[PDB]
């Protein structure tokens, strides 16, 4: 589980994504494993906007941040996991590390802030949604 909490916005896994959330939606893709909804305080995460290879995710499944280097968001094919089957999901960036379910709303952040949230694994490799290119989770 996690969030990144941008302004009055609320970035979620659309796989994890509450009642709440879906009743407070500002917007989904289900290519991209993400849901945004609204909050009534602000959140204190910062997004990255860059084109960083380089960064360091949050991993519950050890209780770790992990530095790591990854892939450029893409169109990869996912195996199935708990809560997906074997698909494609786009805007994904993949590293090597440990990734479980539950890690999904890990965040991989940079030397700019957040780049985005674990949400796909498999054989060693932990997959990110990306956020960088979500522009207008800055501005209204
Ligand atoms: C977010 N990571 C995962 O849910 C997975 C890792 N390995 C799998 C077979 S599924
Ligand atoms: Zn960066």
């Amino acid at each position: 589980s996690g969030a990144i909490y941008v302004g009055n916005y609320r970035v979620v896994n659309r796989h994890l994504a509450t009642h709440n959330d879906w009743a407070n939606l500002v917007w989904e893709d289900s290519s991209r494993d993400l849901l945004v909804s609204s909050t009534t305080a602000q959140g204190c995460d910062t997004i990255a906007r860059c084109d960083c290879q380089t960064g360091v995710y949050y991993c519950s499944s050890r209780r770790k941040h992990y530095p790591v280097s990854f892939s450029k968001p893409s169109l990869i094919f996912v195996e199935a996991s708990e809560y997906y089957p074997a698909r494609y999901q786009s805007h994904l960036m993949l590293a090597v590390g440990h990734s479980e379910p539950g890690d999904c709303g890990g965040i991989l952040r940079c030397q700019h802030g957040v780049v985005g949230i674990v949400s796909t694994g498999g054989n060693g490799l932990v997959g990110f949604a990306d956020v960088r290119d979500l522009l207008w989770l800055d501005e209204e």
